């Protein structure tokens, strides 16, 4: 009975995942319209251009009022119920005025990704925009608890959020048969391998991953893959050119493909200084992967200290050395554990029960009058 | 009773820019407190102040985020600060950014959009801009045009809901004035004594430079002229093509960019505008401001500025030789043109008057901060 429409990115930590809840939506019998930028992804979807190509004294591309008109002409001709956004940036606002402009015969669910804060929320250039953007939607939605409580203390909106968790593609993340090309690598010596898929920001703390590596490394014949391109690479790729190793932590560079080389992984490690929800950590879990995460953000909201991984201090390399060195030397535990890793995430953070409760909040929102 | 004002517009380059830069010293110099809250620094005083809106510190960010952070700028300055008015001066990113800011500080703030050409007579007529110009229109407290031909037009395809009033552009008059080059005349290879015809403006298809070239031909023939082209951009090397397969080449000047057009001005004779889509363009009044008699087609809002009968002289588009013959009987007659170019440093000091027309703005910001 419900007409929607889902806007998000072609960022791949926005996109992909309001995608997938479009991609779902359909098959639960709804009216889905994909109101994008870009042409990245079914008889009951379409997709609208979103053209940019307007410039002239075009300095800046107008995408945002360019995005904002795209929204008024889709719900005003389809009709729609509910306008679903993800990323507050860009999109909320942009959200603001189609609504507005088409005389508030819609409602508006924003879904706060952790990046338009963490990141953007800090310079209050931008600051006032996103509290508006909020403030103003008919619902609004965070994929975490630390993320609700960043925003109610950076931004401070007048507005009440709920949680509902990121759902990973439980369909493209599972152990897999992952041997015989990993032989390719140099790497089935049975060593025991880690990975670290990071964006590659100096955020993200690589320095310790590295330096920790190192020290673990003295104990596990391991081999360490540094997954992700990016203003860190001159620093790190030094870092392992002349502390010990290089024949051992090769970097594979920025790679589309992840989930292949994860099955392939042993256990990961993630030592931001600051991160609202982990995406990789899911996709890491997802096909039965265990990691090390610092007690940061809202780490500890995907990983429980036990069965399913470990939390550590930010910036304790010798600390987490010790985990790494503990899990690799036992066998059964590390199985155990990579297990109910992959359980948990298909407990409360199933594609299903995710959808479910988006669902939900659609219709409560259309409800009252 | 002073006021604090909050004018924006674009760095250089167009209409736009320049317009909303005098009008804010203009203002300051009457007293009144001029907060600029532009894209960067427009062309040092004692009176306003400048809110420069960074555009750093983005990432995975699909575009330079300036409109959103023009209107976070824009709100948070008219709080600081306090501003009754909010002036935003080329329509197309202001005016909902200016819209926009509006409704994050309560509403105390009072809104002036003021539709230049270019906004209009090709972003109205887009579909994915049309329907938000409209809205950016209507949700304006008072809408200014700088001619009536762009009211029409802005009623013909915008189709707004509100009523939009009249204030023309104005110019510095202490800057253009008849000035000798004899030293840069020299620098042009133009020491032939006399007869310098002026094209400053825009690159775009829609200016005809072909027909400023063109009739510049048919010109050639007869008085021994120089062509002077000011300004470079998407016809730029078409036009410096067509201008070769004339034999005119060591005739026509291509000086490209240029920021002293008060100098180039004052060493011309004649200036020539022949779009075939205009709405106003200063580059008629700066040149009358200093005795140069302008020759422009009969569109837009050309008739507002030039007077056919004794400003000027008003021709077809696409009339090349219209304008050509209007052109070659001007200059050879040096009685007649000497006469017709102070009449259009007249009528500049008069109907374009900048005391005149900044009295005007003014007096519109009063009349909308009463009865609120
Ligand atoms: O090379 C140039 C081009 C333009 N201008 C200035 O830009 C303004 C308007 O030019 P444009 O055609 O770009 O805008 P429009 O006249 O259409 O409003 C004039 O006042 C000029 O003083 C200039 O100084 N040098």
């Amino acid at each position: 009975k419900l007409k929607i429409g889902i806007t998000c990115y072609p960022v791949g930590g926005s996109g992909v995942v309001g995608t997938e809840l479009g991609k779902q939506l359909a098959e639960r019998g709804h009216e889905i319209h994909f109101i994008t930028s870009g042409l990245p992804f079914y008889p009951n979807i379409y997709f609208h251009e979103v053209t940019v190509n307007q410039y002239s004294v075009f300095q800046y591309p107008p995408y945002d009022l360019a995005l904002a008109s795209k929204m008024a002409e889709v719900a005003q001709r389809e009709n729609l119920d509910i306008l679903h956004v993800h990323y507050a940036i860009p999109h909320a606002i942009c959200a603001y005025l189609a609504k507005q402009m088409i005389g508030e015969r819609i409602k508006i669910v924003t879904t706060l990704h952790g990046t338009d804060i963490t990141v953007l929320g800090s310079d209050p250039s931008l600051n006032n925009l996103i509290r508006f953007g909020i403030e103003q939607s008919d619902v609004v939605t965070a994929v975490s608890h630390s993320l609700i409580n960043e925003t109610h203390e950076l931004v401070k909106p007048n507005k009440d959020i709920q949680t509902v968790y990121n759902f990973i593609d439980e369909r493209v993340y599972f152990k897999r048969d992952m041997t015989q090309l990993k032989k390719e690598y140099g790497i089935s010596e049975s060593e025991k391998i880690l990975i670290h898929i990071s964006n590659f920001r100096k955020v993200k703390r690589v320095q310790d991953v590295v330096q920790a590596f190192a020290k673990i490394v003295t104990e596990v014949d391991a081999k360490l893959l540094l997954v992700g391109d990016g203003p860190e690479f001159c620093t790190i790729l030094q870092l392992v050119k002349n502390l010990h190793i290089e024949d051992r932590v090769l970097f594979l560079g920025k790679q589309d493909n992840v989930a292949e080389l994860l099955a392939m992984s042993d256990l990961m490690l993630l030592l931001s200084e600051k991160e609202s929800f982990g995406l990789v950590l899911l996709e890491a879990m997802a096909c039965g992967v265990p990691c090390i995460g610092t007690r940061v953000g809202g780490i500890p909201e995907v990983i429980q200290h036990g069965d399913t991984g470990y939390l550590c201090e930010v910036g304790d390399t010798t600390g987490v050395a010790d985990q790494a060195i503990q899990l690799l030397k036992d066998e059964e535990l590390h199985r155990n554990m990579g297990e109910r890793a992959r359980e948990s995430v298909y407990e409360q953070f199933r594609s299903e029960k995710i959808v479910s409760q988006y669902e939900t909040i659609y219709y409560d929102v259309l409800r009252d009058d």
